[PDB]
């Protein structure tokens, strides 16, 4: 499925942060389960596959150092809820810094 870029979230249900953050229950994976909440994401109940609420994004494979806002704009650049929340400019550095990450 293509990227949800609209100002409205596919997943109204999961907009409350209390509602994401029941979603994944005890958490034993890498990434704090607030952190993930803070930045749209709730739980798939499938490892630590997680979803964006709004543009319904999806991550898998979380690694202990990375942080949610930061794989959120690299893999979904046009949710429009990463954007109220973090700035456009915010999402700029991490493109350039992502795309010259690799390029090193
Ligand atoms: C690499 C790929 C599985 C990707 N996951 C990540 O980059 C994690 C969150 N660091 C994804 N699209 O789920
Ligand atoms: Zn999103």
């Amino acid at each position: 499925n293509f990227p949800n870029s609209t100002n409205l979230p596919r997943n109204p249900s999961m907009a409350d942060y209390e509602a994401r953050i029941f979603t994944f229950g005890t958490w034993i994976y890498s990434v704090n389960k607030e952190q993930l909440a803070r930045a749209g994401f709730y739980a798939l109940g499938e490892g630590d596959k997680v979803k964006c609420f709004h543009c319904g994004g999806g991550l898998t494979d979380w690694k202990p150092s990375e942080d949610p806002w930061e794989q959120h704009a690299k893999w979904y650049p046009g949710c429009k809820y990463l954007l109220e929340q973090k700035g456009q400019e915010y999402i700029n550095n991490i493109h350039l810094t992502h795309s010259l990450e690799e390029c090193l």
